């Protein structure tokens, strides 16, 4: 329809661009993902493996990817500045391990022959911002150790190792637990914290996995018996709290038909997280996100983009 | 940019590959090292003492070393075929020593409980190209003495020792002094010669450190005192001269930063040592190097094994 | 404290001499400033504007300059090769009005007079680089008009004029603006377009301020109504993208604290500018800056003229 | 669960659950249905939850626990509950709404217990349906608004 | 390379590379680890070299050459696999001197591949060693002078 009348009717405004990250707010980039692409990306339920992915789909700057072999059913969306997709060899170059696609053996994969079996063309590496062509994460070493949150069961803090790092980012996971409960995230993130900070704060701290002694638990003693570091305290930067207000409206993907975008407000905020509401829908849809999610996007984003913006219902 | 359209503007050629040794010059080989793998190898500051070490970062067929339970201030690059490093379990099925992660003690530890307890994998075997299942380079068996130069004070040439044999490679050791002195190399190497060279040259020989009476030093005594064989002077191989030539182009590390490798020039040369210039930076950067050192390769390796290349300045 | 030291310790290179100005790294001029001279000068926060100055300090190859009646609050520091100071008698000789001491009025002011009541001595002229006696830039006469980026509101292009020409540089004026917005360019400034340009390359043109049809700007009408002629397209020079690259190590002034110079690293680039972070100060103290700019120099640059340098955090 | 009284001010006081942080705290008088002495759940025979990382959690026991604290109990005889309150399913009233707490609405008994009711705002879903204290400060009487010069928001 | 049969006598046929010399000839059987398919090239994603002074040297094209020369591809059933040879480094043996053929000299297996071996001369320089292929006629078992009446040189 229009953003313009909308907010003349409604006597309501937009959240600000500056309130976004750059990267939700960027439309001036155009999507050079074309459909038959080959590349490289982290499944999104398993966010520590890599597969080779098919760009089977392209809407405005946003794409959906296949699992080569596997079931269409997986198939998901992300958006063309995706920092979770690689360009084809990157697994190989950056000492990352390739699921390969169904029915093939790890060792038995060669992007080469694959490419000349299918006749397909790998995206080109200038598409992709993530190709470990960055510096690291300041003080953020693989093997490292801290305390973080387990953003699926919140209540517990947790002993937590980086294993894996790529261009700003690292990946989280819980010591003796699946990578299921894994998640990438930057120095800046609210859900991690220095070793001590549980002990320093007054919070138990949930120790790995069937341990031995689990209340008796000691992270200086866990550090010299893993030969691990933890993180330095001077590593973990302070973000600040975002300035979204209740009523702003803006963007966001719709989860249950990830296809859509829609017209959307601010239902309720917390430091780091906003309450979405889907503008005509019941109260019922509306779900907490993060601040710096990817799929929440200013007005304007899907015009300037060319994906088609869900008017309000 | 182009190696090819730099090539035509400056009139200039490449150092041929067939000038290289082939492991300086392979590029077909994977690297199969993966982040937090973990293994053994020699502390390039104290090249007699193994470590256990972690894969903390891949760059195409260079990978970045961390020492377990030190700091990351210590970490260093190799490349993927260097024999510099060993899978765990080598140092105890080859009679080397291993000191421990920071915390351990020698025999406090164990590789089957290391793993259980971090949760770690070790890189695989197939991986290395040195894990002493060749057998030794002719002729020089540990205890053995020869004449040898030292590499930081060039005009001093000593009395020295073979005190380790792995592959086709050895140890030279200089009597009473510490093992900083020490450095790998093979028959061939050009600076290492048999009993009684000095003599035979004109040229004086140094003494074991605070040995008794040091200008009436005895080779056939020595010898006969310390229960040792000289190494047989028909296992001194005759390295040929290099035949790099002034101006030909080539990609080398940078010292300052290891992390880039750079387009390069042969500034100058003598037998078995090129001078390196960095193209566009000032010759004051310029440095002396072994033809046979594996931080230098020829035009198109960076390309070929996916590591970034830094052009000219 | 040693860049040498420091760059080993950081595995870092610094930013060569080869990618500055000659301007922005010369130190083997002496500075022939000395405390209480006197002199005239751009205040750089209105740098139309012409004062009467005093030398108030001097470091290195800096000096506090302090604007003669006003308060010590404003004084500001240059180099001793900047442009934007002048001799005595210069702005007579130049046409360019002075801005009397406070109290004064301008039919007032005489050097001479000055000179007499205050015993103090001029600067002498050798000292200055700009006296307005070398060839303008080509093509850029007073009156002219164009289009320019408005350096505080760098999305806004706007009609801008030539209203000052000193030496090989003139001085971009944005029409019926505060004269705060004015900037200093040559012919191959990045900021700066013809008439026309905006339409040619679709982007909205800023008319000026308070412009009685605010809606229906035309430059053809609006050259007529001024009796103005367009700076013609051929007078327009491209200058070449920096070479910095991100992560190379350099000294810069202190932004909040300009008597000081602090070790700085290359955070981020443009194609004209570099994002300036002082090693161990937060990030939110980073900020951009022109290559060109007369207060960033290379490694060396304070040892070598005297001035102190304040290591990092 | 285990408690103290933390702060004092006026009639009222701040109960405070022991080792937790204090978002669980709350305010109240000597008559709140919510607070029982010492000893009360082992009378009771309800189960009493220890404080949050309480070392043996299986052993805790009330007696021990005051002297490793040096703390007394509240006097048995303090504690006077109220009566339950005379609220009717259907009586009507007026209610600040818990999602946007700058409206109040005209509202509606839907259920109730001894010490809360359950507030139905009118001509809304029965989703939007809570519980709240008899006691609380944001319910009201019909023509609260209107005397005040407050908005009341009309149902639906 | 682009090469074509030219010569079969009994179980071997000789392998000539289309317009070059004939010094770079040689005999073979289907189990050459050598030879290769029509288009075996292009599925491995190798270039192939075409025949000397091929008239269009850039657009090689195997179906057009067929059709053009009158020609057949030999069929893609009739190559075999020869399994690799099962001589170890370090394995002593007998091989003819290729600088003096006339000799038989005493050598040692110094590397391997899959089809050849390297040949080491004991007590001679390393100068002196070769690749040969593991069926080659001038290499034997120890024992083999002796038992033919052939002089056997000793090492150096």
């Amino acid at each position: 329809w229009s953003w313009e009348s909308y907010l003349e009717e409604q006597k309501a405004i937009t959240a600000p661009v500056s309130l976004f990250q750059d990267s939700q707010a960027v439309t001036h980039n155009k999507n050079g993902f074309k459909l038959g692409m080959k590349l490289e990306g982290i499944d999104p339920q398993h966010p520590s493996m890599y597969f080779i992915l098919t760009v089977a789909e392209v809407c405005g700057y946003r794409l959906r990817l296949h699992f080569d072999g596997y079931s269409e059913c997986h198939d998901f969306w992300v958006n063309a500045n995706s920092p979770d997709i690689h360009p084809a060899g990157w697994f190989e170059k950056t000492g990352h391990k390739l699921q390969p696609p169904k029915g093939y053996k790890e060792e038995e994969f060669s992007w080469s022959q694959y490419l000349r079996s299918t006749r397909a063309q790998a995206a080109p590496k200038h598409l992709f911002v993530s190709q470990s062509h960055s510096p690291p994460p300041l003080g953020f070493q693989v093997g490292m150790k801290l305390e973080a949150v387990d953003r699926m069961n919140p209540s517990l803090v947790c002993v937590a190792s980086v294993t894996d790092v790529v261009d700003s980012r690292f990946l989280v996971h819980f010591d003796n637990w699946d990578d299921t409960y894994d998640y990438w995230c930057d120095p800046s993130s609210p859900y991690i914290h220095p070793v001590g900070w549980c002990q320093k704060q007054g919070k138990p701290l949930t120790p790995p996995q069937d341990y031995p002694d689990p209340d008796n638990f000691c992270w200086e003693k866990y550090l010299e018996e893993t030969g691990a570091s933890a993180v330095p305290t001077w590593a973990f930067k302070v973000r600040p709290p975002h300035s979204f207000l209740v009523n702003m409206k803006l963007e966001a993907v719709d989860r249950r038909n990830p296809a859509l975008i829609r017209v959307a407000s601010v239902e309720d905020v917390e430091d780091h997280r906003i309450k979405i509401h889907f503008d005509g829908w019941s109260h019922g849809y509306d779900f907490w996100i993060d601040a710096d999610h990817p799929d929440i996007h200013p007005a304007g984003w899907c015009s300037k983009t060319g994906h088609p913006l869900q008017p309000p219902l």
